[PDB]
C-alpha cells in the first residue's frame, strides 16, 4: 500500500512580508516604491488609534507623499454593506490601491474592496459564483492580529447581512503586494482573541493534515507548526506581552494558510470551516470559537475514514504511543481538552447556542453548499462528503 | 535565547511540481509572453533519459523558438557562461531556459544577467557590477540539491583565476521552475547523496548561525530528519518516487528563504571553504561539505553550545547535556555522512593534507575578492581567520 504519496502541486505566493518590531513606518515606503500615490485606508473600530498603529501609519504615508481617504468601522465578522460603502469611495476618489490596517476582518474587507473597485456590478457576485475575480487594485496591509493568514493569501470571507450568508472567495488577484506584521502591536489583544486566533491557525493546518494525504515532509512541517502554536498560546495566556510568543505565533499563522501546508496534499477538507461560517453568520461568534466547537466533533465523526493520520496526530502532536481506535480517541480527547484548558468553547452550550437551533444552522450550511460551493465544483468535506444528516449529527455531537 | 529576528520574506518564483509536468514548460513560457529562448544544458544526461525530448516537444507544441548551448560542467565555468551570453545576445533571446541540475540553472542565471550587461558578467562576482536586471529565467530541474530553482543565487568558477564565487540578486529568481522528481531515478547514487548533503548543509548554515527561534528550529529539524530518511531509502531504491519527491521539496525549501526567517543571515563558512575545494580539485559541492561541515562543527561548538545540544536531541534523539551530548551529535552527523558514502576527510577525497596551505590561500582570496566588497565575512558565530581555516582543514584531513 501507498498511503504517503506526495501529490503534484503548483506553488506560487508573490506576497512580500515585512516582519518585526518597528516595521510599520515602512508602509509608506513600500507603497511609494510600488508606484502608488493615493490609497483607501481601511480600518476597524479604532483599536489602531488607541494603540498608536494609526499614527505610525499616517506619519509614514505623510513622510512618503502618499495621499489617502479613510473608511472605518469594519466589524470583526466583516459585512458586505461596509464593503459596498468602501467600493463607492474607492471608485469616486479614484484610489490606486487599498491599505487595510487591522485584523483579518479588515484585510479581507480590503481585498473585497480592491476587487469591487474594478467591477461594474455588486462584488457579492464573486461569493456566489457569478463573477471570477481576475483583477483587483493592489492591496497593502498592516496586520494587527494573527489568526487567519489573510496577510499572505488570496482568500476573503464576507457576510451578506441581508441573507445571513458568510462566504469565501479565493483569487490570485487578492494576494497582498506587501504585508507588514509587527507582533508587538498584539500585546493589547484580549486573551480570548489571542486564543481564537491560535485555534484558527491550528485549524487551517488540520484542514490540510486530515484531507486524506500524508506526505512525510508536509506532515513534519504541519506537526512542528501545530506544536509551536500550542506552546505559544499557553505562554501568551500567562504573559500577553511575551514578544517571542507573539512573533512565533504570528509566523505560524502566516504559514498555516500561505500555501505551505497545501503542498503535496489534496486541497484540504474545509468541512469544519464551512460549518463554522454558518455559526458566525447566525450568531456573530468568533471564527476560532466556532472552530473549537466543531473541529473535535467532526474528528470524532470522521476518523474511521482516515485512521492512520488520526493515529499520527496522537503520536506527533501529543506524544502518545499505541495503535488503533484507542490511540485515535486519546488524541482527539487531548485536543478537546487543550482547547478547554486555554478557555475556548468546546460545545454549542458553552457558546450559548441552544440545541433546538441545530436544524436552523443545518439549513444555513446547506444553503452555503448550494450557493457558494456548488458553483465552483466544491463539496462539503473530502475524506467524507457531508450531507445534511451528517452535519446534523456533528452538531449533535458538539451540542453539549 | 530564542529571539525571532526581524525579516523580509519575498519569493515570487512559481513552482510546478510532480510527475508528468515537464510538458508544461512551453505553456509557461508562452503565457509569460515569451517566444524565443536560449535552451542551456549540461553534458548530455538529458538526451539519454527523455528530458530533452519532453522539453523540445513542449516548445514545438507551444510555438516557442529556441537556440541551444550545451556542455555546462558540474562545477560550472565562466567560459561557458561567456559563450552562452554571446549566443543570447546574437540571437536576441527573450529568456533563458536551463534544463539540468544546479550547475545548469546557475549558469542560466548568470547568462540571463550577462545578456543585459555590456561588460564581463564576472564583474558581478567580484563586486564590480550590481545585477539589478536580467532576462527572464525558466528551468526544468533534473537533480535536487541546491535549491537554485527557487532562489536568486548563482555560483560560477572562473577557471583562469581558480575562483569559485557566488552572487545573489532578486533579478535571478526564476519565473517558473518545473520539478519532475521522477527524472532523477537515473542519478548515480553518489550524486543523490551529494545532493542530500547540500540540502542538509543549507539548513544547517542557518540553524547554527547563532539564532534559535522555535518555529524556525522545528521546520529545520523536520526537514533534516526527512532528508536523512529519504536519502537512505534512495540508496536502496533509486526509483522510489515518494523519496525523490520528499527530498526534492526539502531541497527547495532549504534555500528558498524558509530557513532564513527569524535568523541572522546564516553562517556560510562551510560553504565558502568548500568553494575552494571545488575550485582547486573540482570535487562535487556536497562531497566537500561532507568533509568540511563536521570539522567546522567540532571547531566552533563552544560558540553556540545550546543549538548543538538541540541538534543532538532533535535530529538523533540523544539524551543528556553539555559537551558529551554536543559531541555525540556531531559524531553522529559525521558517521551518518560516512554511512551514506560521502567523504568525511580530505583523504577520502584524494586531497593531500600537505595542500592545506594552498587551499587556505584560495579561501583568503575569496574573502578579499568576493566577500569584502559586499560587506560580508567568513563565519558569524566565529569569524574565521586564516589560522582558523587551517585548523578546520587539519581536523578534516584524516
Ligand atoms: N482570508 C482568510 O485566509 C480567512 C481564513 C479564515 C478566516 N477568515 C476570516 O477572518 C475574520 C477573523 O479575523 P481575525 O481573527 O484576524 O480577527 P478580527 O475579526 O479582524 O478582529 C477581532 C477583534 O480583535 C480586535 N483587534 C485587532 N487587532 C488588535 C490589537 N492588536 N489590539 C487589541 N485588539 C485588536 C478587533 O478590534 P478593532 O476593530 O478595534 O481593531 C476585533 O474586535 C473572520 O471573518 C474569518 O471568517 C479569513
Ligand atoms: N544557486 C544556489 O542556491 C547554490 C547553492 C549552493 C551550491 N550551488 C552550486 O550548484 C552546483 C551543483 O549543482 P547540483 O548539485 O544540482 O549538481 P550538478 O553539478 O548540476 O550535476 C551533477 C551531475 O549530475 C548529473 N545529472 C543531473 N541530473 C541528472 C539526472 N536526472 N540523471 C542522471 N544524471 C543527472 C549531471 O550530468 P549532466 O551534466 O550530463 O546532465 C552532473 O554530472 C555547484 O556549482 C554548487 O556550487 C548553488
Ligand atoms: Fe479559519
Ligand atoms: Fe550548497
Amino acid at each position: 500500500h501507498h498511503h504517503h504519496h506526495m501529490e503534484n502541486f503548483v506553488f506560487h505566493n508573490p506576497t512580500k512580508i515585512v516582519f518585526g518590531r518597528g516595521t510599520i513606518p515602512k508602509i509608506g515606503e513600500e507603497i511609494k516604491n510600488a508606484g502608488i500615490r493615493k490609497v483607501l485606508f481601511l480600518y476597524g473600530g479604532g483599536s489602531i488609534k488607541k494603540n498608536g498603529v494609526y499614527d505610525q501609519v499616517v506619519d509614514s504615508l505623510k513622510k512618503h507623499g502618499i495621499e489617502w481617504v479613510e473608511v472605518s468601522g469594519v466589524k470583526p465578522n466583516p459585512v458586505l454593506s461596509k464593503v459596498h460603502e468602501a467600493v463607492e469611495v474607492a471608485k469616486k476618489e479614484k484610489v490606486e490601491a487599498v491599505l487595510g490596517v487591522g485584523g483579518g476582518s479588515v484585510v479581507d474587507s480590503a481585498k473585497a474592496v480592491a476587487a469591487g473597485a474594478l467591477y461594474e456590478g455588486d462584488i457579492w457576485d464573486a461569493f456566489i459564483g457569478k463573477y471570477q475575480i481576475e483583477k483587483a487594485l493592489p492591496i497593502f496591509d498592516v496586520l494587527t492580529i494573527s489568526a487567519t493568514g489573510t496577510e499572505m493569501n488570496g482568500n476573503a470571507v464576507i457576510t451578506n447581512e441581508k441573507t445571513k450568508e458568510k462566504y469565501g472567495v479565493s483569487s490570485k488577484a487578492l494576494y497582498p503586494k506587501v504585508s507588514i506584521i509587527d507582533p508587538s502591536v498584539q500585546f493589547t489583544l484580549p486573551k480570548e482573541q489571542t486564543v481564537y486566533g491560535a485555534v484558527d491557525a491550528i485549524s487551517h493546518i488540520l484542514e490540510y493534515y486530515f484531507d486524506g494525504s500524508s506526505p512525510e515532509i508536509s506532515n513534519e512541517i504541519a506537526e512542528g507548526t501545530i506544536r509551536t502554536i500550542m506552546k505559544m498560546t499557553e505562554r501568551l495566556i500567562e504573559k500577553p506581552d511575551d514578544y517571542e510568543a507573539r512573533a512565533n505565533l504570528a509566523w505560524s499563522a502566516t504559514i498555516a494558510l500561505n500555501g505551505t501546508m497545501a503542498v503535496g496534499r489534496r486541497g484540504g477538507e474545509w468541512a469544519c470551516h464551512r460549518i463554522e461560517h454558518s455559526l458566525s453568520a447566525l450568531y456573530d461568534i468568533a471564527h476560532g470559537a466556532g472552530l473549537a466547537i466543531v473541529f473535535p466533533a467532526w474528528m470524532k465523526y470522521v476518523y474511521r475514514k482516515n485512521p492512520a493520520q488520526f493515529e499520527r496526530f496522537a503520536k506527533k502532536i501529543f506524544g502518545f504511543e499505541g495503535e488503533g481506535e484507542e490511540l485515535i480517541l486519546k488524541g482527539i480527547e487531548a485536543f478537546k481538552n487543550w482547547l478547554k484548558k486555554v478557555g475556548a468553547p468546546v460545545s454549542l452550550k458553552d457558546a450559548g447556542i441552544p440545541e433546538e437551533d441545530i436544524d436552523k444552522i443545518v439549513d444555513n450550511v446547506m444553503l452555503l453548499v448550494e450557493k457558494n460551493l456548488k458553483p465552483k465544483g466544491a463539496s462539503l468535506g473530502r475524506i467524507m462528503v457531508l450531507e445534511r444528516e451528517d452535519v446534523r449529527e456533528i452538531l449533535k455531537l458538539a451540542a453539549k
